[PDB]
């Protein structure tokens, strides 16, 4: 495995789908099951939306890779109340997300 430009992108979003937690956030929710959500989240993301963007070497910098990943987390705590099956995966992931960053040396 060689070291490029952007493999610690690469890998943390590798690291986050494989987690036990990322269910919530692996694709965008269905408008079917979640009529409302559109209305009430104005910039939906997933993970599968974040992986194309790093593929197809859309970020500049760090910082806006980070910040697409929070946007992801702000989205499920907005829609989803802290006593959801949704926010207690998001908040274990998010925690996971910042421990990994760090290892990675995404700050």
């Amino acid at each position: 495995g060689g070291v490029h430009e952007l493999s610690a992108f690469e890998q943390l979003v590798v690291e986050l789908v494989r987690h036990d937690d990322s269910w919530p956030f692996l694709k965008l929710v269905s408008k079917i099951q979640v009529p409302d959500y559109y209305d009430i989240i104005k910039k939906p993301i997933a993970l599968n939306i974040i992986r194309e963007k790093v593929n197809k070497c859309e970020y500049k910098l760090a910082s806006e890779f980070i910040d697409d990943i929070e946007l992801m987390f702000s989205n499920c705590f907005e829609y989803n109340p802290r006593n959801t099956s949704e926010a207690k995966a998001g908040t274990r992931l998010q925690a996971f997300f910042h421990i990994q960053a760090q290892k990675l040396g995404l700050h």
